[PDB]
């Protein structure tokens, strides 16, 4: 037989083995194992879950399949605001954005340029490790409480790395190749499809019967924390880096420019590269990489003065 203490013990190993392969997968895109490695542990875990109930944890990967079904999302604060951007739309645009920044700062400054990806803004808190709660951007300061869709999100983790208590910020989005399939699935269920996959990522973490968003193949990228807990960065670039160490998916395109000419040329190289992409962005977003120097700049009522998204047509 099995018995409950050696089902215990067992399957927190399997928990422990299992999310390590599905960080592999989900974040690192870069799995170690054949997939019907995981699929047999999978399956133990399964049935010993299925056998004793009980044993069934918040961070055990059977639980990305959903289950739970919401009457309505719960009003979610960000006491720490999340703001939009300011836009450009030209080359001026951007060297006036440095010429602006270079007059408040006093001095030549470095940027660091990330892909702006088009999905939905995310909060995501932990606590001690352990997801707490996940919310939309909302207006800013008041937004939706989605944590059960969340946490179907395969690349969303469940317990961090370390117990570390920090709430992080980035996008969720559908990949090009599931937006088309999910539409193709509405065109055949007699649905009005989704204009594009912002819009399909939006009614997907809409729904209130998580099992659908599971099967909807959203996907993450993290970029921001609003609140730093231990965290230690001291400029986005290294932000980025950090992200990626506790064990969130953040994206490998971001590059840390010396000059002006620096980030012009980025956007010129990835305005192009845009279609080779298998997620959609909208632009490219310019920051100021030293935290110590988006603090002196400050924000706007509706924006950092430290940024600026460069929007394609
Ligand atoms: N490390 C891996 O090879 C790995 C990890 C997670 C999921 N998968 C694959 O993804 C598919 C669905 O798995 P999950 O819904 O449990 O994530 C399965 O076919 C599974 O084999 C593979
Ligand atoms: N859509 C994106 O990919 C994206 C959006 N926003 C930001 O930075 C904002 C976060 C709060 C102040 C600056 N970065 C991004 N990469």
């Amino acid at each position: 037989p099995l018995t409950l203490t050696a089902a215990t013990t067992r399957a927190q190993e399997l928990r422990k083995q299992l999310n390590q392969y599905s960080h592999e997968y989900y974040v690192k895109d870069q799995p170690s194992v054949e997939d019907y490695v995981y699929d047999r542990l999978y399956k133990e875990l399964v049935d010993i879950e299925t056998e004793f109930p009980d044993l069934i944890t918040p961070d055990s990967p059977t639980q990305r399949v959903g289950g739970k079904v919401l009457s309505g999302f719960e009003k979610a604060p960000h006491d720490i605001p999340m703001y939009s951007l300011n836009d450009g739309f030209s080359k001026e645009d951007i060297f006036a954005f440095d010429e602006r920044v270079r007059k408040a700062i006093g001095k030549p400054v470095a940027y660091c340029c990330e892909l702006k990806i088009d999905g939905l803004a995310i909060s995501l808190r932990y606590e001690n490790g352990v997801f707490v709660r996940g919310a939309t951007r909302g207006d800013g300061t008041v937004g939706e409480n989605i944590t059960e869709n969340l946490r179907t999100v395969r690349s969303v983790p469940m317990r961090l790395t370390e117990p570390i208590s920090v709430e992080v910020r980035g996008e969720c989005y559908m990949p090009k190749q599931s937006f088309v399939a999910l539409n193709e699935e509405r065109e055949e269920n007699g649905q009005d499809i989704f204009a594009n996959p912002r819009n399909a990522a939006a009614g997907s973490l809409r729904q209130l019967d998580t099992k659908i968003v599971a099967k909807r193949n959203l996907n993450t990228f993290l970029y921001t924390v609003a609140d730093f807990g231990p965290m230690k960065a001291k400029t986005q670039f290294e932000a980025l880096e950090e992200l990626s160490a506790i064990g969130f998916r953040t994206n490998p395109e971001r590059q840390l420019c010396q000059s002006i000419d620096e980030v012009w040329a980025y956007i010129e190289e990835y305005h192009e590269k845009r279609s080779t992409l298998p997620y959609e962005i909208d632009g490219i977003v310019i920051k100021v990489n030293e935290f110590a120097l988006q603090d002196e700049l400050g924000f706007t009522v509706k924006a950092p003065r430290w940024a600026i998204a460069y929007k394609f047509p």
